[PDB]
This record gives C-alpha cells, structure tokens and sequence, in this order.
C-alpha cells in the first residue's frame, strides 16, 4: 500500500502526503535526504495551494523558538513546535515531531509544484537550530515499531517506510558505507565517461564531502571534476556542437520531436565505495538522466532538455537525476546505503542503466577528503 505514495518529477521534487495537526490537515510533503528539517507552509503564499493552520489543531505546541534554513536553493523562516503526524500512504501510524511552521520564505516554494511543505529525512547532525531538534524519521523510529530503515524508487514513484519492497527492484543490491551521519555522506572512488577513467585523484570525487541527496535535482561535481567531466562528455558527443551556454545549464537544447540523438552521449559510471577494503561498486546512468526534458506546450514541436549536470564547491551531490531509475535503499540501522536498478529503469534497445560489481583497485589510497 505504499508502492507509488510519491508525485513529482526530478525538477521539482517528488512530494508524499502526509497530514499535520489535530484534526488532521492534508499536505504534499517534499522528500528531502539532503536535509534534516520538516517544515511546512504556515502563512499565505502565491505558489501554495494550501498550509497549516496551527490554530486549528488542538495538538500543536509552540516551543517559542524561531529557526532558519537555507538550502542551494531557496530559504526559509519559521517558527518551531510540534504536533501529530501521520502519513496516509504509509505505515499506519501516529507520531509526535517537530515541525518548523514556515512564515516568511525566498525560492523555495515553486510555483506549480503541488508541494507546501519539506521532509528532511537525514540525520540531526544538520538540523537547524541545531541538533538537539530531532529530527522526523528519528522520532516515528523511536515512538513507534518501523524499523530503521528507508527506500525510494523515483520515477511518480515509492517511499517504503521500514523496509525493503522486492517488486520494487531487480538483480542485486550494492552497498556503499554512510561514512559519517549527518548528510547521507557517500564515497566516489572512480568516475568513468564511456568507460573511460577521469583519471584523478580520487579524494577530488569527494572535495569536500560526496552525498546522496533526493532533494536536489542535479548532479552536482566539485569544479575541478566538472571541467573534466564536461571536457569527456563533449568529446564524446563532438559530433554535434553546443553553445558554451547549455553546458553551463544556461541554455535548452532542442530537436524535433522524436529525434533527440541519445546514441552521441556517453554513459557515465559512478564508483561507489564498497564494504570491503579496495572493493567498489559502479552505477551507470544514461543520457536519459543526466539531460533533463523540461516540459513547455510553447517548445512541444521539439523535445528540449536542460543539461543536468553543474558545478559545486560544497562536494558532490547525487540528486534526483541520478537517483531515478535505481532502488536506494537508507539502510540507517547498517549505516549503509543500498543501489540496485530500479523496476522503473529507463535504458532505450541499445543501452541500460545499471548497478554491478565488484571492482578492486590496486590503489590504497582513502578517497574521503578529510
Ligand atoms: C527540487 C528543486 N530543485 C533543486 C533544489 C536544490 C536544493 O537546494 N534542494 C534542497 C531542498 C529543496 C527542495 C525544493 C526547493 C528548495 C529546496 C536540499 O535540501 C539540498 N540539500 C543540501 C545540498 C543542502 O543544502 N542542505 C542544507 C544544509 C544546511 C541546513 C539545511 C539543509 C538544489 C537544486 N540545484 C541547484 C543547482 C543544481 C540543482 O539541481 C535544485
């Protein structure tokens, strides 16, 4: 009953329903891995369809408390309390959580999203204030029985609370360690383009930290592993020539409908850190992933996509685009994080996303930055 409970696209976030207060109130709640947070829409909006009137519910308790959140994109102020809360396409179950109500608000809420409110499912590490706020997926573990443990299939898509939903998944799964608790901090050890290594230090993969993160659309590369990567990706593809702008995410790119040239863009290989010394996994995504459609009737005589790719000086992000079409599983109990393809995989009849190993390297070095 908990297969397909999400909506959404990479762009704009995947959203669940969850209700908030007593009596209930209904909200689409973004999931978020990338922060720790949960907040909704408490005041009037223009991009919010609806939000959460603490005057309403009986339940609510105010902890006389402001609190502020910036993310890459957007920010937010709010007030923080807690109160009931449940999720309708869920485990059936009623928790007590903190809740930041969201007042004032720059680039967050997106215009046409159907979400008003955010989900940070990571640890309290990174909370704000600090982490002395628990947060949500820590307090529906410690007051009611689901075990310790999350997966999300993005496509629409499923958030499986408590476990693992085999028909969600096919072949194995790959285990890469969480190496500290606070992102769902990952370590690269090897970044291929057509099978064809970047050749770097590894540490470089994860300058400064490298995390999984279902609240940003984008793959995003520490600069120096962007420029390689970006050099790869257009010589692969130099068969057809971009402006400077679309490689920059600055620009579409468009073909008549139908015709988009997967075939010139190479595949790109992400290795994960194993659970044994000098062991690796890689996933591979295709072009299908890493170049975004944007939807627009206005463009709809050609297929136009955004290059979803970008530049970071916080580390690697592994967003939504390279999370579609592969189970991941946030096995918080092992501190590990699991991928295998997804029953949504994309793959076209010449290619296929895909999650395989194992790979060794003959080199010792550790490829965590710090
Ligand atoms: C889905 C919307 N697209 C979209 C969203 C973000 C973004 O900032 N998402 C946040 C949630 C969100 C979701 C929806 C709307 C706003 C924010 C995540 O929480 C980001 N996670 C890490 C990187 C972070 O900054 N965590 C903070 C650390 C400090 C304490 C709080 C948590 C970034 C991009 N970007 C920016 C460049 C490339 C890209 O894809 C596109």
């Amino acid at each position: 009953e908990m297969v397909d409970n999400l909506r959404g696209k990479s762009g704009q976030g995947y959203y669940v329903e969850m209700t908030v207060g007593s009596p209930p109130q209904t909200l689409n709640i973004l999931v978020d891995t990338g922060s720790s947070n949960f907040a909704v829409g408490a005041a009037p909006h223009p991009f919010l369809h609806r939000y959460y009137q603490r005057q309403l519910s009986s339940t609510y308790r105010d902890l006389r408390k402001g609190v502020y959140v910036p993310y890459t994109q957007g920010k937010w102020e709010g007030e923080l309390g807690t109160d009931l809360v449940s999720i309708p396409h869920g485990p059936q179950v009623t928790v007590r959580a903190n809740i930041a109500a969201i007042t004032e608000s720059d680039k967050f809420f997106i215009q046409g999203s159907n979400w008003e409110g955010i989900l940070g499912l990571a640890y309290a590490e990174i909370a704000r204030p600090d982490d002395s706020l628990e947060p949500f997926f820590d307090s529906l573990v410690k007051q009611t029985h689901v075990p310790n443990l999350f997966s999300l299939q993005l496509c629409g898509g499923s958030m499986i609370i408590g476990g693992i939903d085999h028909s969600l998944y096919t072949g194995s799964l790959w285990y890469t360690p969480i190496r500290r608790e606070w992102y769902y901090e990952v370590i690269i050890v090897r970044v291929e383009i057509n099978g064809q290594d970047l050749k770097m230090d590894c540490k470089e993969y994860n300058y400064d930290k490298s995390i999984v993160d279902s609240g940003t659309t984008n793959l995003r590369l520490p600069k120096k592993v962007f420029e390689a990567a970006v050099k790869s990706i257009k010589a692969a593809s130099s068969t057809e020539k971009f402006p400077d702008g679309f490689w920059l995410g600055e620009q579409l790119v468009c073909w008549q409908a139908g015709t988009t040239p997967w075939n010139i863009f190479p595949v790109i290989s992400l290795y994960l850190m194993g659970e044994v010394t000098q062991q690796s996994f890689r996933i591979t995504i295709l072009p299908q992933q890493y170049l975004r459609p944007v939807e627009d009737v206005a463009t709809s005589q050609d297929d136009c996509y955004k290059f979803a790719i970008s530049q970071s000086s916080t580390g690697t992000v592994m967003g939504a685009v390279i999370m579609e079409g592969f189970y991941v599983v946030f096995d918080r109990a092992r501190k590990r994080i699991g991928f295998a393809v997804s029953a949504c995989h994309v793959h076209d009849e010449f290619r296929t996303a895909a999650v395989e190993g194992p790979f060794v390297t003959l080199d010792m070095e550790d490829c965590g930055y710090n």
